[PDB]
C-alpha cells in the first residue's frame, strides 16, 4: 500500500505528480519562484549549444 | 495499490498529473510562479542554440 | 505501509511528487528559490557544450 | 510502517518528494536559496563539457 | 514504526524527501544557500570534462 494522496490545497497551493509505471523517470526541469532558468541542454541528436 | 487521488482543490490550488505506463517520463520543463523561462534545447536533428 | 500524504497546504504552499515505480528515478533539475540555473547537460547523443 | 506525510505548511512553506519503489534514486540537481548553478554533467552518450 | 512527519512549516520554510524503497538512495548534488556550484560530473557513458 502507497499513498501520496488525500491532500487538501487552500488558496494558492498546488501539488504536481511526475510518475512512470514500470520504468525510469527523469527530472531536469525548473521549479520554485523568483528564479531565472536558462535551457541549452541537449535531449535528441546533435548538440544544444553551439559556439 | 497506489493511490494519488481523493485530493480536494479550493481557491486557486491545482494539480497536474504526468504519467507514462509502461516507458520512461522526461521532465524538463519549467514550474512554480514568479519567474522567467528561455528553452534553447534540441529535442529534434540539429542543434538548439547557434551563435 | 507506506504513506507520503494527508498534507494540507495554505497560502502559497506547494508539495511536487516525482515518483518511479519498478524502476530508478534520476533528478537533475533545480528547485528553491532566488537562484539562477544554467542548464548544459547532454541527456541525448552528442555533446551539450561546444567550445 | 513508514510514514513521511501528516505535514502542515503555512505562508511559502514547501516540501517535495523523490522517490523510487523497487529502484534507486540518483539526486544531482539543486537546492536551497540565493545560489547560482551551472550544470555541465553527461547523462547520456558523449561528454558534457567540451574544451 | 519510522516516522518522519508530523512536521509544521510557517513563513519560508521547506522540507524534501528524497527516498528509495528497495533499493540504494544515491545523493551528489548541492543544498543550502548563498553558494556557487560547478557540475561536471559524468553520469551516463563517456567522459565529463574534456580538456
Amino acid at each position: 500500500n502507497w499513498n501520496q494522496g488525500f491532500n487538501n490545497y487552500y488558496d494558492q497551493g498546488y501539488g504536481n505528480y511526475n510518475s512512470a509505471y514500470g520504468g525510469d523517470q527523469n527530472y531536469s526541469g525548473y521549479g520554485g519562484y523568483d528564479y531565472t532558468g536558462y535551457n541549452y541542454g541537449n535531449y535528441g541528436y546533435g548538440q544544444g549549444y553551439a559556439d
